[PDB]
């Protein structure tokens, strides 16, 4: 119906801004950058569309896309932040990609990691925000993390309220860094067998999908 993007974001423990890039632009927040690598590395690779029309001068998005208009959002929105999407699909090796055919219907993807301070094998997922938050053992502000708690529940509360949920359209984009040491050097999940947990997971931030009519 109408265009669409990443409205807003939090992670800060308290939302943040991020200033739509029209008329004026935001500066001088607390650049933390930690979360948002974090973040980025997910937002990043857990998606499933692409661009249609790549343009020149022209906002990246033109209504032109291929693929879930929840999953889209960030890739714009980082591929103009130089953040190499198309790119990362091909650095790390895609272990495994489960579709929306798990239980609780999520949809997730493991990769190793070739050569950056997480651990080598990677999870990243989404589903509704809650259900991220269910599965939350921590959440990570500061570049840090903190025990979560219901304080810490509470100001993911309000935003995600803020944010004006109605059902699941807004994403909750959490990793947990799959342990090399406890780990296999094989690293034979697959989709069958996986065996893997599905509820270490930190907070890290979140964006505001929106999935209008």
């Amino acid at each position: 119906q109408n265009p669409m993007t990443v409205a807003h974001m939090w992670f800060d423990n308290q939302i943040h801004e991020a200033d739509t890039t029209e008329n004026q632009s935001g500066v001088s927040f607390d650049k933390t950058s930690a979360t948002w690598f974090a973040l980025s590395r997910i937002a990043g690779l857990c998606n499933r569309a692409v661009f249609q029309a790549n343009q020149e001068n022209l906002p990246i998005l033109k209504r032109a896309v291929a693929g879930d208009a929840s999953e889209s959002a960030l890739l714009k929105c980082i591929e103009v932040c130089c953040g190499s999407v198309m790119e990362m699909r091909e650095k790390y090796t895609k272990i495994v990609e489960i579709p929306f055919n798990s239980t609780n219907k999520y949809q997730l993807s493991i990769h190793k990691n070739p050569n950056a301070s997480e651990p080598k094998h990677l999870l990243v997922m989404k589903g509704a925000p809650e259900r991220i938050l269910d599965r939350c053992s921590s959440i990570l502000l500061h570049g840090k993390e903190q025990p979560l708690d219901e304080e810490l529940k509470d100001a993911f509360q309000n935003a995600y309220l803020e944010l004006g949920g109605l059902g699941e359209r807004v994403l909750g984009f959490c990793h947990l860094l799959l342990p090399d040491e406890q780990f296999p050097e094989g690293f034979q999940f697959d989709t069958d067998e996986v065996n893997f947990p599905v509820d270490n997971l930190c907070f890290v931030g979140l964006i505001s999908m929106i999935d209008p009519p």
